[PDB]
């Protein structure tokens, strides 16, 4: 009885260290010809923080990355406080765990790290992948194969398990794009009495949301949100520039000016207009994150959904075993659609800690308390 995970982002490294430590087998494919560190920021609220617990990785993890005491919202123009969310020690005492921001490509190598040795191949890409009935086929681009008796989708937005189930999906087009950088030197020793550890500047029609990646506070990262051409490149991500942000965030705070300034290597990511309706699994095909249920970043939530997606549905498995993979499915479906329903409704109003609102409901879930039924 073999599990065979597609992609090794984090939902699917997660979903290969959770059902390893199950005693499940289970293999992971990853396209990808190296690993690479992303290089940017992620936040990790406390309800994930519980599945890295179980892991082991939530004690090393609060190590690493940033513990802010606050997520502000503030006026991209005025710089007025919209919003003062408590974090630090009220959402450890709160929430049963941190809230931490911390460096991505670190996570993610930490992430597939503890994954069994020898268990993950990249330069697989999946081609074609083929329900037998019994087993699944899965063909990868260099001519090489496996079988599995399941198979996980976590193949990202572009999920190739996805379009294998439902076709090629309807072309979406890029309409707003997001700035990322990391910013270390003196620019931000410079101004470190105005950088705060975790703020997102909102406007009009665009945001910035900028926090530390390390507890020594030593890099500061920020991601936008802003309006875009329609993006017509053949890669996922392009080079920026200061004269580009400059004129993209005119009128906004001295801080967020100073931010720009304080930059080296900007790179620019578009972002889709629209997303398709969840699909969970068929067959013996299962689908988590992005793969699953794609959506707008405006909450900062989809790693950590796809993370909870991997834990409930390992939850599921250990309660049904493979050879009842059915089961499994329609229980890790039931016990997340809910979920997955409520954070995307918050991404559509586009209002997530804007104002003065109680976080209780993202950051205190409880995964592993939850009754499967
Ligand atoms: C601007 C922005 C900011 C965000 N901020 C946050 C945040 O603060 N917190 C948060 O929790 N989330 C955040 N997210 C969401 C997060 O980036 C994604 O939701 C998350 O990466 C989804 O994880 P995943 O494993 O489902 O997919 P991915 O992370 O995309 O991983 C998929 C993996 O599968 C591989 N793959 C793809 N196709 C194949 C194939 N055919 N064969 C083999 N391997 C394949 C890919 O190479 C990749 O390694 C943000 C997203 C954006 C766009």
């Amino acid at each position: 009885q073999k599990i065979a995970i597609v992609g090794a982002g984090l939902g699917g490294a997660a979903a290969a260290t959770l059902l390893q430590q199950a005693g499940f087998d289970v293999e992971v494919f990853e396209q990808a010809p190296a690993f690479t560190r992303l290089g940017a920021g992620i936040q990790i609220g406390p309800n994930v923080m519980k599945i890295f617990r179980r892991m082991g990785l939530e004690q090393k993890l609060e190590l690493m990355g940033s513990h802010p005491d606050f997520w502000f919202s503030r006026d991209g123009n005025t710089g007025d406080y919209l919003s003062r969310i408590p974090l630090g020690e009220f959402a450890r005492r709160e929430y049963g765990a941190a809230y931490i921001t911390i460096h991505r490509g670190d996570l993610h190598a930490l992430q597939i790290e503890a994954i069994q040795p020898g268990t993950v191949h990249f330069g697989k890409r999946l081609e074609k992948i083929v329900d037998e009935g019994d087993q699944v086929r899965l063909d990868f681009a260099d001519g090489t194969h496996t079988v599995a008796d399941i198979v996980i989708g976590a193949d990202g937005i572009h999920s190739k398990i996805r379009e294998e189930l439902l076709g090629a999906e309807a072309p979406i087009y890029s309409g707003w794009v997001a700035h990322r950088a990391l910013i270390r030197g003196v620019n931000l020793a410079q101004h470190a009495d105005v950088f705060e550890p975790c703020v997102k500047w909102w406007s009009e029609d665009r945001h910035m949301m900028v926090y530390y990646t390390t507890g020594k506070r030593d890099e500061y990262y920020f991601v936008t949100g802003v309006p875009h051409e329609a993006w017509d490149f053949q890669g996922a991500f392009v080079d920026s520039s200061q004269e580009e942000m400059r004129a993209a965030f005119e009128g906004y705070h001295p801080t967020v000016q100073k931010l720009i300034d304080a930059t080296e290597s900007i790179t620019k990511w578009p972002l889709r207009n629209r997303n398709p309706l969840p699909l969970w699994s068929r067959g013996r095909l299962v689908l988590l994150g992005d793969a699953c249920h794609p959506m707008k970043p405006h909450m900062a939530q989809g790693a950590c959904m796809a993370i909870e997606d991997a834990a409930m549905l390992t939850r599921c498995l250990q309660e049904t075993g493979l050879s009842d993979h059915r089961t499994a499915f329609a229980l890790y479906e039931a016990n997340r659609k809910e979920r997955a329903s409520q954070v995307q409704s918050v991404s559509n109003a586009n209002t997530w800690l804007y104002s003065q609102e109680d976080p209780a409901w993202v950051y205190g879930y409880d995964l592993y308390g939850q009754q499967l039924e």
